């Protein structure tokens, strides 16, 4: 086949039937609302067909589409920034599209030039530019999918695949101005991944599986879920983001954790620039270490925990403040300890952004 | 427990160009080759609607379908076979209907009545009747699938979801009545399922993933993966199989071994009625118990293990002849030993399934 899909061939089709931009009180929910165009690129034995930027509009799949039987599917989500300037910028794109084709060679779908596709969904956002709102705490969600679309109940790698990017105006989950803690349930009997497993990889099949154990946090008073591993019950993740714990641990000496990238965590983009951030301050350490719930408990009330908290593109920096673990509430610390950290982690994001500082993570428009 | 959708419902419209069924001779790739109508059933908040069969034809999908980001999917498969006075019948579809529907609870996808779905089936089938082939070892392969179509980005139960199914003439895994042997690969870094997660069940998720471990075994010069679980090594299940192992155990006594029904097993249609026949005759010991490859290693080389096989409704019952471990290729005596049990299992499914013997196991038209 020939290499991969280019910016250079893109195709634009502009919608004749505009949606009706969010007007009401401003109630922007998360992935309800989508622009007016959308990205399309299908691939063949012939290879990659020609880009295309067309009007939102619905896929026709054929029936045995192995997209929908065996979950040939992954997807990706990150977001683009409105700053004063009306400036749209993107950030860190670059490692999103790298998660993209390391879940796109687990998968055995098809492989694509990373760069290719960043142009691309630079000038599908510059179509709906318009739709990038600029209110405090607000910006646009890129959600680029890959699937395979082969004709065939053969569980096999597919001979076609189609990949498109679809762009929600979000205005960041609920708090609004201020940054609410969540409550988490902590029970053992629920498994998100497992070594060996596909959960450091975006891919669809990690998802649906949770559907059930998220509502059996509500129905239990908790908001989301903390997902624990092994016999030592560590912490993994929180619902759908990354989690970091900042404390004094044993030795003493004041840290910043987050669980270590050993098969059974999602590779957050805001994970490593938090890491990345905290480890240039220089101001003290940062590790990435399993953590038990054991180290936990006898943290808590030995009064070492500071801050505990979630990381990931629609939540940047989520307090925690309680967890559910044996049928025992543990109260977290989180805004005892003034969230310090964590109000300076998110004046950090929020700088850089907005583009109040000029960066290197941001990708313009 | 919500239940609704019945089949005294059914909207019927037929083809109008009915596609021309496969050619006598010649090869039907499995899974590649579909009938001309379809069954179609659509759920949204105002519950289920009415059933229809409908002309073969792609689906259409909102772009942010939770099938297709979150793996909200799950299937079935199940065979009818068409006997000599060209009756048609279901082998245990009932099984089929109750798995479906424990995938379905687990995914938070709309319950339906077994029953009703069965007697849409029949209709469906029974409308594409003639397409059923007749020759020795030939099927007609049913596939039912659900799959959740909520337009939101948000991982979540659906307001809306889809259940359809689909038909494919199918050949016969065998040549000529072959029965040919396959080899494995047995390495412990795969890992299909893991305790506690939903290996039990049919849903997509669990496939997408084994493409790429099905390469490896290709390239490693075997057939199909011998699915390896915990520290130690526990046969699991073959490519896409239930596993069973004849021998005479550690404790001098023939039996009949298949891996217990915890989580990391499929509960087959086949692998029920393997331990269903082999009880009734009561000729030899007939257990669910857990196999390691260290007992698997000593019976071999004690000259203990007499037959190794993968049953399924794709291959009912596969001989197995070499296992490639440890960069080591073990001989397995399946075929040496007369493949009697094997030969045994075939010959009454054989006689079930195509109405030699009449039996509450068939389910007429
Ligand atoms: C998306 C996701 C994250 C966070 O990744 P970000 O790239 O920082 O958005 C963490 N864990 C899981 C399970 C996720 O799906
Ligand atoms: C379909 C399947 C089986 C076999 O089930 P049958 O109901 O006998 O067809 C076994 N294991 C896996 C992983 C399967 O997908």
């Amino acid at each position: 086949a020939s290499s991969s899909f280019k910016a250079a061939d893109l195709q634009l089709e502009m919608t004749q039937k505009p949606h009706k931009k969010p007007g009401p009180g401003e109630p922007l929910v998360f992935g309800k609302t989508f622009t007016d165009h959308m990205l399309m690129v299908e691939w063949n034995d012939k290879g990659w067909g020609q880009p295309r930027i067309q009007p939102f509009q619905n896929l026709t799949l054929h029936p045995a589409s192995s997209s929908l039987h065996y979950s040939l599917q992954l997807f990706e989500g990150m977001k683009a920034f409105k700053g004063k300037d009306q400036q749209v910028r993107l950030f860190r794109p670059w490692l999103n599209m790298d998660r993209m084709l390391r879940s796109a060679m687990r998968l055995c779908l098809p492989s694509f030039d990373k760069l290719e596709l960043l142009e691309c969904i630079r000038r599908l956002i510059e179509v709906d530019k318009d739709w990038v709102p600029d209110a405090a705490g607000t910006s646009l969600y890129v959600r680029p999918v890959l699937i395979g679309n082969e004709p065939s109940l053969g569980v096999s790698q597919p001979r076609r695949a189609l990949l498109f990017v679809i762009l929600c105006p979000v205005g960041a989950y609920f708090p609004g101005g201020s940054v609410t803690p969540v409550s988490l349930l902590a029970d053992p009997a629920f498994i998100r991944a497992w070594v060996g497993g596909v959960g450091n990889y975006k891919l669809g099949g990690n998802y649906g599986p949770t559907v059930l154990v998220q509502q059996e946090a509500l129905k239990r008073g908790c908001e989301q879920v903390l997902w624990l591993y092994g016999p030592d019950h560590q912490l993994t993740e929180v619902g759908t983001m990354n989690i970091f714990v900042y404390w004094t641990h044993e030795d003493g000496v004041l840290e910043l954790v987050t669980p270590p990238l050993n098969g059974v965590i999602l590779p957050g983009v805001v994970r490593q620039s938090l890491l990345d951030m905290a480890q240039t301050w220089g101001e003290f350490r940062v590790v990435e270490r399993t953590i038990t719930m054991k180290q936990l408990l006898r943290a808590l009330e030995e009064g070492r925990v500071r801050e505990v908290f979630g990381s990931g593109t629609a939540c940047q920096v989520c307090p925690v403040h309680r967890i559910l673990y044996k049928d025992r509430n543990l109260h977290i610390p989180t805004m005892e300890n003034g969230p310090e950290l964590i109000l300076r982690f998110q004046k950090e994001l929020k700088e850089i952004q907005y583009g109040i500082r000029a960066h290197e993570w941001m990708f313009p428009v």
